[PDB]
DNA sequence: ATTCTCACACT
DNA sequence: AGTGTGAG
């Protein structure tokens, strides 16, 4: 098994925040600009960045007054509030735009706002016999890198992606409907077309990768953006892993990636491939162990979950240094900002999804603690009732303030979590 | 003190 | 059910 049964694809929208807000105001476009949240602390953070003001240094996380120190001229949209936290509904609602067009071409799995795997490989065995056998054009593909080429015996990019598209359209096998290297080249053809609708119809950008799984399609992705496609084939993963840092496979860039590091003392991918599938169960577990194994020689068997939707719904806000909730009437009310506003999204999503939600998981944070959550609870949710959501989330973690008082709320919280989980068709 | 989602393995 | 990891 060589891996190739599949064409995969990952799209991703090029700095996405930032294009709904440069299509809404077009003073924004073509501009070192950024997106923010909570605007009165060191200026707000930022959750998003144009490719011009990337060139500048910012990067997401930094705080705007920080970013307006590396880009003096950097613009800034800030994201809509309500009751008192960011509201993402304005994105949400342009992710729906672009997946809804992407469905149209295959079958995606939506990884995440703004990004979805797409599954092309019967979209591609149709454009194959539909293809007679005639060859495919370069003008088919006027965005696609071939990683790896141009190889063998020009300065500027544009004229490299062309001598390496020239040499794969030249070398390919078009009488071999089988070709996993031709079925890849169609997967390409197919998402340039994609690539222009969603272009066409909502203005939005994109970048693409086309390999034959998930976590190839994603790297590849990433090798040539913004507004660029890059086709990864099997032939190129030996020279592509051969000095690809471990940490930028999917999957591996935490603690296991780091513990592949230093148990194994390797730093690039390819150098998995000299230990055997028992030695790496042996260090990372049977699953692990095998899922490296494989995924070094180019393969990797996740599917494409037919899925665009959501499985939880969930509004957390965080509660940082002095702002950390201190008493009871504080969290009751905050409960309860996060509880109407999840009241909100699921009474559109019970009438867009044809679904219920059927349990209710409330977190917190304590000030002093170290991890994304200290605790989780869970209810039944029964009812889309802001008011008794949040009646219900105090209920479960009342018992969690250790201060003898009834009104002060010891230890103090840094963080109120509500996920609505479990749905049933409706 | 960036923040906020969402998915899944483990137990 | 509750915790921990990894990602966009
Ligand atoms: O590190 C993060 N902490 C919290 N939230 C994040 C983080 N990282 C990403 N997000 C979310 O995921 C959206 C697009 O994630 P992304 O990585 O694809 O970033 P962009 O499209 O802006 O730029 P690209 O580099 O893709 O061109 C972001 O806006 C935001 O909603
Ligand atoms: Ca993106």
């Amino acid at each position: 098994a060589t891996g190739q049964d599949r064409v995969v694809a990952l799209v991703d929208m090029d700095c996405f925040f930032v294009q709904v807000e440069q299509r809404q105001n077009p003073h924004l476009r073509n501009k070192p600009c950024a997106v923010v949240q909570y605007k009165s602390w060191k200026g707000g953070g930022i959750i998003a960045v144009s490719y011009e003001a990337r060139a500048f240094g910012v990067t997401r996380s930094m705080w705007a007054d920080d970013a307006k120190k590396l880009c003096p001229d950097l613009l800034l949209a800030q994201v809509r509030e309500s009751r008192g936290k960011a509201n993402l509904t304005k994105y949400r609602e342009a992710s729906v735009e672009v997946m809804e067009i992407m469905s149209r071409f295959a079958v995606i799995e939506r990884a995440s706002i703004d990004e979805a795997y797409v599954d092309l490989t019967s979209a591609v065995q149709e454009r194959l016999q539909k293809l007679q056998g005639q060859p495919i054009s370069a003008d088919l593909l006027p965005s696609t890198y071939i990683e790896g080429l141009p190889q063998g015996p020009t300065v500027q990019k544009e004229g490299m992606r062309k001598q390496g598209l020239f040499q794969w359209l030249d070398s390919l096998q078009i009488d071999n409907l089988t070709s996993p290297d031709l079925q890849l080249t169609v997967g390409a053809v197919i998402v340039e077309e994609m690539r222009a609708a969603i272009e066409r119809e909502t203005g939005f950008q994109c970048s693409a990768g086309i390999s034959h799984n998930k976590v190839l399609a994603k790297l590849a992705c990433g090798l040539n953006k913004p507004n660029r496609q890059t086709l990864v084939s099997h032939g190129s993963v030996p020279q592509l892993f051969s000095q690809m840092p471990i940490r930028k496979i999917r999957s591996l860039g935490g603690k296991l990636g780091a513990s592949v590091i230093e148990i194994l003392g390797i730093e690039y991918m390819g150098e998995l491939t000299q230990f055997t599938e028992s030695q790496l169960q042996s260090h990372f577990g049977e699953k692990n162990g095998s899922w490296l194994y494989a995924m070094c020689r180019g393969i990797e068997h996740d599917p494409v979950k037919p899925r665009q939707l959501p499985k939880t719904i969930g509004c957390s806000k965080n509660f940082p240094g002095k702002t950390a909730l201190a008493t009871r009437e504080q969290v009751q009310w905050w409960l309860l900002q996060l509880a109407q506003e999840l009241e909100e999204r699921l009474t559109k999503d019970r009438n867009d999804n044809d679904r219920v939600a059927t349990q209710l998981v409330v977190s917190i944070r304590v000030q002093g603690d170290k991890r994304l959550s200290s605790l989780r609870r869970c209810c039944a949710l029964t009812r889309y009732d802001a008011h008794k959501m949040s009646h219900d989330a105090f209920t479960v973690i009342k018992n969690c303030n250790t201060s003898g008082i009834q009104t002060e709320w010891s230890p103090p919280l840094t963080m109120l979590f509500l996920c609505a989980t479990k749905f049933s068709a409706s």
